[PDB]
């Protein structure tokens, strides 16, 4: 530990099986994405904010060549999770690589990943010093964060009702949307809120209605942005597209100081 | 029907002739402008793509470029945006073309997709809206060299009438690609051509978000009549979202008229 970086490479995937492939979003999100229940028989090894590799097909033509896709369950949990948005072209037409695999996929069939990937990944100390959080996600971005409120709350979907463990750092989530119908994990993070309303704040940024984005909602809240971030010093957690980046972080008017922001970007 | 010539199993020998900075030193990024040898072997039509496939002759996974030139030129030309992340990190390809040297082998494909020109264009004088964001410029570049007949050499000729209209999004004026190739054309067809270049670096201050998409809504009650009026073949190329507020523009001043919009994102 935690080494866990390329355990798996694609020189030596791990076979692993489907347990149960979701849906996350409702009608009226019009992109499709498939929350998968991946069984590793504990074997595949890594940490909260971290990405799994997954080579379409591994057993024509090959065929050797995958994609990450940022883990959403804790250390703690028997099989991981993993959020994959099916990307169409352009229904009942075309897909992209990986795409199509999961597309087709079925329970209980082969998917090969491949050892953990990326450093987007929690501090050490932070659930013993209380550490404040202020995570900003895109579409499927929030996966990692997902993780990261398993951790820090305990997670058992078997056991909701307690306790349960308190990090009592404070945690403000700005995500950005379609709309509701196409936010993953609304199951969680409205259960999250529900439990937790002094530790979790969810700002949602909705596309549909000049453009605004979840960069925008971060400006046109500024001052009161800031103050997180330095009074309470909100650790700073981007994850999703490029755009993000400037526009968040030239709002910085710095010092090696803003260690602790992570910057993700897909 | 040139379509998959070539296939990762026979992918085509071609030779790196000439690597250009295509950006000028205000843009934050990095894209470079390839001129490949292939002997005339590559089969295409203007609007095609071809597989690159990195470090061939370790994984055969070849990724998509749109062709930015026409078939009668020699060589065909493509241009690589180089992806970065922090935590000196490069892309697969993106690496590849980063390294990439003067006389190099570089193993292509056959060609693929069908965001191509209808067969009628020239002697039927058909007009145009095109949407590009960055790299996305590629295939309109490829159409205006052929549909004006371009020769880097000779600069006229050309016979087609119809009307070019581009909105293009960047993020400031030294991020157009291809400007070179943009403004001749501006300036020497200025009745069969004209550009919206709507530049990202505006909005980072205080204001909202404007894209490309914005300034077809903000001028929409003309981009209509540029369709509906003069009968339009509408290209979307670029990112996801150009699409739902144009098409979503499209129901207001109806459908079947589907054929005439060719949309390719990513
Ligand atoms: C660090 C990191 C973390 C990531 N985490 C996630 C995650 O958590 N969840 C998630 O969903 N994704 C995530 N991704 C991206 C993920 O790898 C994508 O699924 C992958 O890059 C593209 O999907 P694909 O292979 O199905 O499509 P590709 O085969 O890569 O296709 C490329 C894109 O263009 C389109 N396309 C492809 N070929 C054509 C063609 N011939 N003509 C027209 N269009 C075409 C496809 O629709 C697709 O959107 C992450 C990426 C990174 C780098
Ligand atoms: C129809 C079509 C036409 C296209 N035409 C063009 C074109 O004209 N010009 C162009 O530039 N592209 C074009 N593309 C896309 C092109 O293939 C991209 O260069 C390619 O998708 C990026 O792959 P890569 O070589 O950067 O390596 P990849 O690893 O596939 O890149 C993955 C992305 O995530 C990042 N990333 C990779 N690994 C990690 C990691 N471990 N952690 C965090 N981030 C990571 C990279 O920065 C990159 O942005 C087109 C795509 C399609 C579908
Ligand atoms: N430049 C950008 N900055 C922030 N959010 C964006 C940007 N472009 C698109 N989005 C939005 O991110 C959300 C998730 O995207 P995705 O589901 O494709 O991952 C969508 O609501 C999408 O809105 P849009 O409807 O304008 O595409
Ligand atoms: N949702 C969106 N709709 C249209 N254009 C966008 C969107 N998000 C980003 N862009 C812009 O597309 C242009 C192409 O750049 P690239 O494709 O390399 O990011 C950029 O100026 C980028 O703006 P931004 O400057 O906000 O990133």
């Amino acid at each position: 530990e935690n080494n866990f970086i390329n355990l798996y490479t694609v020189k030596n995937p791990l076979k692993c099986k489907i347990v149960d492939k979701i849906n996350l979003v409702r009608p009226n999100s019009p992109n499709e994405v498939y929350h998968l229940e991946i069984n590793h028989n504990g074997l595949f090894k890594y940490l909260e904010g971290h990405t799994c590799g997954i080579i379409p097909y591994y057993n024509i033509k090959k065929q050797r060549c995958a994609r990450l896709y940022s883990i959403s369950s804790s250390n703690n949990m028997e099989n991981l999770s993993v959020a994959i948005k099916i990307h169409k072209y352009e229904n009942i037409t075309n897909y992209g690589y990986c795409s199509g695999f999961i597309k087709n996929l079925k329970i209980n069939d082969d998917i090969y990943l491949t050892g953990a990937h990326g450093y987007f990944n929690l501090p050490n100390d932070a659930i013993q010093k209380n550490t404040n959080f202020i995570f900003i996600a895109t579409g499927t971005g929030i996966s990692p964060y997902i993780s990261f409120l398993k951790k820090l709350f305990a997670y058992d979907k078997n056991n909701l009702y307690n306790r349960n463990s308190n990090y009592t750092g404070y945690i403000t989530i700005y995500y950005g949307v379609y709309n509701e119908d196409s936010i993953l994990y609304l199951n969680e993070l409205e259960y999250f809120q529900k439990m937790y309303p002094n530790n979790i704040n969810i700002h949602y940024v909705f596309s549909y209605k000049t453009s605004f984005y979840v960069q925008d909602e971060i400006y046109k809240r500024k001052t009161e942005f800031l103050n997180l971030f330095n009074n309470y010093k909100c650790e700073l957690y981007i994850c999703g597209l490029k755009s993000i980046r400037y526009k968040v972080m030239d709002i910085l008017k710095d010092e090696k100081k803003k260690k602790r922001v992570h910057v993700e970007v897909y």
